[PDB]
């Protein structure tokens, strides 16, 4: 029983592609930290993103300046959850309550303990799995994450839950429009 949503996704994108550069000729990568799984479901259906004031001036600073020379890779992990859960090349300077296009390449959860040997030595040596928002990964340090999460054997992904997801969204809009009608 898939949700036609996803059905619909998985059809028009080649999510998790076998072949996939890791080994980046040129590029910038940054850690994207969510606040919740909702807003990742958020992302991968509309393929946009949306951080902080300061998180969205310097992704934006970020894409401009690459102006097309290579890709801006976004890593994402929700707080507290012990795993990242997929990867988009931001595809868009920010619009502005700024949001900029995302296209999602990997979703697939891969767990802390598979990343946290590798460490940031522009943020004070910690293990790439204790970033905050918009942290820049080095190149180097980012093609082994890369490598990691494009070959790692994923068990599961947030689109295991997709049709919990959808369900939250729909129940969520109508308890607002009922709070908001009450209130008149
Ligand atoms: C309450 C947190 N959250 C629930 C879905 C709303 C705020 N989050 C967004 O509105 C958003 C989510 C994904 C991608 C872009 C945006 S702008």
């Amino acid at each position: 029983e898939s949700h036609p949503v996803l059905e619909k996704l998985k059809a028009a994108h080649s999510y998790n592609p076998k072949e996939f550069e890791w080994n980046l000729k040129s590029g910038r990568v940054f850690i994207i930290k969510s606040y919740s799984e909702d807003d990742i479901h958020r992302s991968i259906k509309y393929s946009i993103w949306c951080s902080t004031e300061h998180g969205n001036k310097r992704l934006d600073s970020a894409f401009r300046c690459m102006s097309s020379k290579g890709p801006v890779y976004l890593l994402f992990s929700v707080n507290g959850s012990g795993h990242f859960c997929g990867v988009a090349e931001m595809k868009s300077p920010v619009d502005y309550k700024g949001k900029f296009d995302v296209q999602w390449i990997f979703v697939k959860d891969v767990p802390n303990n598979q990343l946290r040997h590798i460490r940031l030595e522009n943020n004070d040596n910690k293990p790439v799995t204790n970033s905050r928002d918009t942290q820049e990964v080095p190149l180097e340090k980012a093609k082994q994450v890369l490598k990691i999460i494009s070959s790692y054997k994923h068990t599961t992904s947030i689109f295991d839950d997709f049709a919990h997801y959808e369900k939250r969204q729909a129940v969520v809009e109508v308890v607002r429009k009922e709070r908001q009608s009450r209130n008149k």
